[PDB]
DNA sequence: TTTCCTAGACTTGCCCAATTA
DNA sequence: ATAATTGGGCAAGTCTAGGAA
């Protein structure tokens, strides 16, 4: 069939893993991870922490990066992208390019493909230690539309791959996470784990 | 201008052959020996055999081509809905507008006719293997029959034509086909339609 | 020309005209209806018409297409689209905006204006029906519906296809009525029924 | 001549639940 | 448990006949 990117977790030598805040689903929640749903849920534009966990560090020039794919078999060929309300908004952080979902946050080191042969869209930052006296590395990403947003994911699961690369582009690892990106985290979380 | 759906067995004897797929809900490819229908899953494999009578020589190439079914719409170019066309992804082959695409062959070729702007896939003919009768070619559909803004929910037909290294007709087949979800649950349908 | 005559002439090739067969459907965009034998389409889709022939005519021929007023007292008046509807459809740099009829399809096409006549014409170049084929076909498209208030509100037109030499001399002639409109199958199923 | 409707019955993707191995 | 595959069924979305202003 049409090849479409990996997703299949792989922890490498490194022993990577990815985790979260654990934030609760209080009606002032920005970004909150459901574990029985391996599911984030975020509003649009905020800040979604992710940690890396690594059991030993990585080579120096490793790189972390992120795309996102849709969720089921029957959309897996598509590019998520954002929708034309969204890529046509004035949202630039001056770094992202305007069709990209994701971005990371505070990162001047951040990098963005376009990749020329499967015109699918990811976010690289240099892989860094853990702040010393910390357990592990955390990005700050931001989601730039909704699930909602007919025109774009239009309502449809996607998935947020994290890939750990050596500088020259090699897999170290993979992991990954569904995305619900909506006005209220809380109240959606809660509800999904509602249904179990 | 505009292409036909003429079958030209021609003097190699070429003919299409379709694998046996079962019934099932959803199975990804499935083939209607009594509808001439192949009934598939959007970007899941389709295979196609080609069968001749007699080796073509070489330069032949394989040329797939979607046309709509109905007499009107047959002037349509036949191509991806604006939805899919412009969240397409690629293969470092395929473009974007393309609604047909061939899987796993490094030496395909993507054509957008400048005079009658019909895009089609060809390939190189590569004879069966020693101990072989025929050669497949795995060909994938962008878009389902009911893209609304595309197919529209209207029947094509994929021309496959043999060809020589300079674009002589030397055969030419057709089959229609749909494109959609759950190909299994619809060919029995269409079969129980009679 | 002031009024080109709509008479039928076969003429020295056996020049007849075919249609498609579709029903009365309002899925049905475009539809003959040979008891009538005037044709119903929509607005700027696909009018499919069979160019018959007995004998094959020589290379240069042409199929000139052009619309003319049915009723007398509108005959004379140059069938052109509406001024709405010129101000758009201009797509496909051969046609022209003002051309009411264009077809689609053929690279050749070539589109006239009487300078002294100010009718509008769309030209296309004889060709022999398709290698296992006993017609050719030519795909037309009417660019107004016979509505547009400033067009050719509510009047009927009638298409005259002639099969001409390079010099322009005629050769056969056949015609046949059009009515432009909204889901066309039906108002070809009334307009059969009131018969 | 368009434009509304009123539904009903398909068309058709995709949910969910059972079920395989 | 655990993923994949499947079949039941559904409901958003389509076009219908059809009468109406
Ligand atoms: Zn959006
Ligand atoms: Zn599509
Ligand atoms: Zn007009």
């Amino acid at each position: 069939s049409s090849s479409v990117p990996s997703q299949k977790t792989y922890q490498g030598s490194y022993g990577f893993r990815l985790g979260f805040l654990h934030s609760g689903t209080a009606k002032s929640v920005t970004c909150t991870y459901s574990p029985a749903l391996n599911k984030m849920f975020c509003q649009l534009a905020k800040t979604c922490p992710v940690q890396l966990w690594v059991d030993s560090t990585p080579p120096p020039g490793t790189r972390v990066r992120a795309m996102a794919i849709y969720k089921q078999s029957q959309h897996m060929t598509e590019v998520v992208r954002r929708c034309p309300h969204h890529e046509r908004c004035s949202d630039s952080d001056g770094l992202a390019p305007p069709q990209h979902l994701i971005r990371v946050e505070g990162n001047l080191r951040v990098e963005y493909l376009d990749d020329r042969n499967t015109f699918r869209h990811s976010v690289v930052v240099p892989y860094e230690p853990p702040e010393v006296g910390s357990d592990c590395t955390t990005i700050h990403y931001n989601y730039m539309c909704n699930s909602s947003c007919m025109g774009g994911m239009n309502r449809r699961p996607i998935l947020t791959i994290i890939t750990l690369e050596d500088s020259s582009g090699n897999l170290l690892g993979r992991n990954s996470f569904e995305v619900r990106v909506c006005a209220c985290p809380g109240r959606d979380r809660r509800t999904e784990e509602e249904n179990l």
